[PDB]
C-alpha cells in the first residue's frame, strides 16, 4: 500500500 485507494465516494444518478 503505497498510491492505493480504500475510500468510496457516492452522490445521485438516475
Amino acid at each position: 500500500g503505497n498510491h492505493r485507494s480504500f475510500s468510496d465516494k457516492n452522490g445521485l444518478t438516475s
